[PDB]
DNA sequence: GACCCGTGGA
DNA sequence: TCCACGGGTC
C-alpha cells in the first residue's frame, strides 16, 4: 500500500522570472521573435544584449546566459535548435499571437512531467534510476478533485509531502483516493506532514514544490488561499482537460534512451525540447 | 564559470 | 517568506 514515508527530492528548475513576469515574458518572447531564426553564435550574444536592457546595467553576463539558458530556454520552453539555428518555439508563436499568458502556461502545466530533459544528465539518470514517471500536474489537479469530492481541503504542505516529494506518487504507482484517504487517515491521528532535509535551508526543500504550484496559479487553475490550495471552478473545464491524464505514463519516454551512448544522450535532449516546447 | 542551489536582498 | 543572483559543480 500507499506509503508517504518514503521520500524523493524531484526538482525543477529555479525561477528567474516570477517577480517581474509581467514585463520579463514579453521580453523573452519578443527578443527571441525578433532576432531568430539566427545561429547560435548570434542568438547568445543578441539575447543577452537586449536582455540586459530589462534587468539593469549591472546584471552579469552569468546571469544572462542562465536566464537564456535556465528559464527562455529550458523551463518556459521558448526556442529550440534545429541543425545550427535557434528557432522560436511553438508555445513562443502561439505567445506571439494571442498575449494569453494563462493560455502559456496551462500549456507548461499540461505538458510537464518527471523524467525530463530540462535537467543535468546525471540527475535524469538519478530519476530515472529512481523509476520515476509522472505528469505531476495533471496528477495534482486530481488530487485536489478527489479532495473536495471528499470534502477536505490540502495545504501546500500536503501537496509537498504526500504528492510532489512522495517516491511512489512519483512513481506512478498510487491512487489520488490513496492520498486522500491517507491524508484523512492522518489527521484522525493528529499528524501534520512536512517536507524536510536535515541541514537544509527550506528554499532546499519547497522552493521548486511551491513554483510548481505557482506556475498553476499563473494557468489560473488554482488559488492559493492561506497554507491553501484550492481549484478554480471557473476554469473547470480546462482543470478537466488536464486532470483526466492523472494516471497516464508520461507521453515523452525517458527509458528508451541509453545514456551511456553519446548519440542516444544528444537524442534525448533534443527531442525532449521538441516534446516540450512545439507543436 | 549549464542546470544546481547557497545565500541574502527585497 | 519569497525568490533569483551568480558562484558551484555539472
Amino acid at each position: 500500500n500507499y506509503n508517504p514515508e518514503e521520500q524523493f527530492r524531484c526538482t525543477i528548475i529555479r525561477g528567474k522570472a516570477k517577480n517581474m513576469l509581467d514585463n520579463l515574458l514579453p521580453a523573452y518572447a519578443n527578443i527571441i521573435d525578433d532576432i531568430c531564426p539566427c545561429d547560435k553564435a548570434s542568438f547568445v550574444k543578441d539575447f543577452n544584449n537586449r536582455l540586459i536592457e530589462i534587468l539593469g546595467e549591472e546584471t552579469t553576463k552569468k546571469t544572462l546566459d542562465n536566464h537564456r539558458t535556465e528559464i527562455a530556454g529550458k523551463l518556459f520552453g521558448m526556442f529550440y535548435e534545429d541543425d545550427e539555428v535557434i528557432f522560436p518555439s511553438g508555445r513562443t508563436n502561439k505567445y506571439i499571437e494571442d498575449s494569453d499568458q494563462p493560455a502559456f502556461f496551462k500549456d507548461i502545466c499540461f505538458k510537464f512531467q518527471f523524467p525530463n530533459g530540462m535537467d543535468k544528465l546525471d540527475k535524469v539518470i538519478e530519476k530515472v534510476g529512481a523509476k520515476i514517471q509522472i505528469r505531476q500536474f495533471p496528477y495534482i489537479l486530481q488530487v485536489l478533485l478527489t479532495a473536495d469530492n471528499n470534502n477536505i481541503q490540502l495545504s501546500k504542505d500536503d501537496i509537498a509531502y504526500y504528492v510532489l516529494n512522495s517516491l511512489q506518487v512519483l512513481q506512478g504507482k498510487i491512487k489520488p483516493i490513496e492520498v486522500i484517504e491517507k491524508i484523512i487517515e492522518d489527521r484522525s491521528n493528529d499528524i501534520t506532514k512536512k517536507v524536510r532535509h536535515p541541514g537544509k535551508e527550506t528554499s532546499y526543500s519547497m522552493q521548486h514544490i511551491r513554483e510548481q504550484l505557482n506556475y498553476l496559479e499563473l494557468a489560473n487553475l488554482i488559488r492559493i488561499d492561506g497554507n491553501l490550495v484550492k481549484l478554480n471552478y471557473r476554469e473547470a473545464e480546462n482543470i478537466n482537460y488536464i486532470a483526466q491524464f492523472w494516471g497516464n505514463k508520461p507521453e515523452f519516454n525517458a527509458y528508451k534512451y541509453d545514456f551511456t551512448s553519446e548519440d542516444d544522450k544528444k537524442s534525448f535532449f533534443k527531442d525532449w525540447q521538441q516534446y516540450y516546447s512545439n507543436v
